[PDB]
């Protein structure tokens, strides 16, 4: 009981950590993904399908955040 | 019982959650890996990046790995 | 119980492994950040970019913050 307790407040406790740098790191990612195209822009014909992966993916990493970010609980 | 089932149920979903997030931010990354890398092309060559190269490698092996261990390890509940 | 434990120890190795996967993609994530700012500087100068370089730094200490914070949270059951 007490120990159930400490131990899932623990997981729980450590899962928002988890989700916290993840979002962090998808802040981190966003900017590399800016540099890359302003580097690209300086000397971006032919990069229509990277661009549109990534956009992909970034819209489901925003989802999935957001849907995590629901369903987090702070005990 | 109720509650610890649905106190379990929902870590177990949070963290499938997670897993994904991670999933698509890895793709996410190879796909900034290799927009660099056609950069370092375009402008002597890509000598003098070999080590960089390298770690690269090393670490999307293990991403990778450890991914695909989660995946195995991840229930469905 | 053999229950509880099974589930809950299965739960906790599920975490260490994602942890590891968000510490191997941050190793990533700075070889990438590396690429780009010595690209920047192969390219007027890198100036135009303090306020870029700024949250760089920003979110990548908070990363290791939080990543730190989260090996000593991290048990091995």
């Amino acid at each position: 009981a007490v120990q159930a307790r400490q131990l899932l407040s623990g997981i729980v406790q450590q899962q928002n950590n988890l989700l916290r740098a993840i979002e962090a790191q998808q802040h981190l990612l966003q900017l590399t993904v800016w540099g890359i195209k302003q580097l690209q822009a300086r000397i971006r014909g032919g990069w229509e399908e990277w661009d549109k992966k990534i956009e992909e993916y970034t819209k489901k990493i925003e989802e999935l955040i957001k849907k995590s970010q629901n369903q987090q609980i702070d005990l």
